[PDB]
């Protein structure tokens, strides 16, 4: 060993069980490696076994042996020699570790990893290297393909600031390499941020469950509205929102992100503690950080109904009208009111219950809002009864106009 480390052009890391070398080692490994470990027990936890990690250069290995000692089985990736060579002594060292080293190229070794292969996949400050030489769309495909291929990704990424020659190659924000996945959330910064990414899970402390569909964008016809800032994942029994507060490009102005922010916390201000009498999906998770917050809640069954008009589907028009009618009088004498009721904020489920979704457009201070509403029915359709329904209404003055009115009215033929 002692002769093995000589031969290493540089000690990178701290040598595992190896206090001899914590001056010569350029790095000081336990700031992250409390990061990681925390993240390796969450997934691990949610998959019910150890993992499977694969650790893209390891250096002298102190991640990969650091989590080998946790059940891990895991195999680490250097194309140097001397760095392996001292690996797998160390690794000889701690024979029960289920643990393997090999020299070779990340971009290799990522274009011929099979599905399923690790569960995990780590890579600290070594794709600046791999942007550098290949480019940041040759990379960002290396990134997908790695994603793709496993549950998560840690990766700790250098950054274009920092005064080496390989920086000037960088993008301007770290973020450009894995924007394309679908879930990243920060973790942590160190003297450089480091990113859970994933294209197969929501990944929140609390909150480590698959999802089977994300989207950028609300609903079907939402355009650009949000400048792509809020992230939907859909599982099987739950809804996650994933709002950003910064994005990359500058594309987010200071009030839109304020907008990402109020929005959030008023739902989860909503949700977390509803007026009694009121059937509102439940808070399952939730959690911010400086880059962004979460919303994890229970999925309502069925489709918006802005969905079933655009698919010309024949739904019951009086039991939509009613169930809606009926929670906003509700929601009214407990003094909430929902600012923006329309069709692709609405789900109706197989026995045409409509109930109201996106609480963050709950506010708590009337006639403005039940004005608005006729453009909501105007939307849903005047045949009668409902056409006597709304000049009822309209007899009544404006200031008197309120949900409790419209659903009295509207329980009259
Ligand atoms: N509890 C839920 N159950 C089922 N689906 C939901 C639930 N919450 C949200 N959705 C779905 O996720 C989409 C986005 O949710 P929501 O409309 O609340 O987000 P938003 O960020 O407020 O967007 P916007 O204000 O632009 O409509 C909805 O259009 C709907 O498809
Ligand atoms: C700066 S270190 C990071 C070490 C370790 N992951 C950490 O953060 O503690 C970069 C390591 O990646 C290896 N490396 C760089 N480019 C590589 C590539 N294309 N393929 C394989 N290994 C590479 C180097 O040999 C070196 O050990
Ligand atoms: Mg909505
Ligand atoms: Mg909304």
């Amino acid at each position: 060993l002692n002769t093995l480390v000589s031969e290493l052009p540089e000690i990178y890391q701290t040598i595992f069980g190896h206090p001899e070398w914590d001056g010569d080692a350029a790095r000081d490994c336990n700031q992250r490696l409390d990061l990681i470990t925390e993240q390796y027990d969450n997934l691990s936890r949610a998959l019910g076994r150890p993992l499977n990690v694969l650790d893209l250069g390891c250096a002298q290995g102190f991640f990969s042996l650091s989590l080998a000692s946790k059940g891990a089985t895991i195999v680490g990736i250097d194309f140097q020699q001397e760095n392996i060579n001292v690996c797998r002594a160390l690794a000889e060292e701690n024979p029960d570790f289920a643990a393997e080293f090999r020299v070779g190229r990340i971009e290799e070794v990522i274009a011929a990893l099979e599905e399923g292969e690790f569960d995990l996949a780590i890579g600290l400050s070594v794709f600046h290297h791999i942007v550098h030489l290949h480019g940041i769309d040759e990379v960002k495909r290396l990134l997908s393909r790695l994603a793709d291929v496993t549950q998560a990704v840690i990766l700790e990424l250098a950054v274009k600031e920092e005064p080496f020659y390989w920086g000037v190659s960088q993008p301007d924000d770290p973020r450009e390499l894995i924007e394309q996945c679908a879930f990243y959330r920060l973790i942590g910064e160190f003297d450089r941020p480091m990113y859970l990414v994933s294209n197969h899970r929501v990944l929140i402390n609390d909150f480590n469950q698959p999802f089977q569909h994300w989207q950028n964008q609300p609903y079907a016809g939402a355009g650009l509205a949000h400048k792509r800032s809020r992230r939907y994942f859909f599982g099987e029994d739950y809804v996650c929102k994933f709002f950003y507060y910064d994005m990359p490009h500058g594309i987010l102005t200071a009030e839109e992100s304020q907008r990402n922010k109020h929005e959030l916390h008023n739902e989860i201000k909503f949700l977390t503690q509803p007026p009694a009498g009121f059937d509102a999906p439940a808070v399952l998770a939730h959690g911010e950080n400086a880059q962004s917050g979460w919303l994890v809640m229970e999925k309502l069954p069925g489709r918006l109904l802005s969905d079933m008009l655009a698919a010309g589907e024949e739904i019951d028009r009086e039991k939509i009208l009613g169930s809606l009618l009926r929670s906003l009088a509700a929601l009214e004498k407990k003094g909430f009111w929902h600012d923006d009721v329309r069709p692709w904020n609405v789900m109706v489920d197989a026995r045409q219950h409509a109930r109201l979704i996106d609480f963050g457009s709950i506010v708590t201070t009337p006639t403005n809002l039940v004005q608005s509403f006729f453009v909501f029915v105007n939307e849903l359709f005047l045949p009668q009864p409902w056409s006597n329904w709304l000049y009822a209404v309209w007899q009544e003055p404006v200031e008197r106009w309120n949900f409790a009115l419209l659903l009295a009215l509207f329980e009259k033929k």
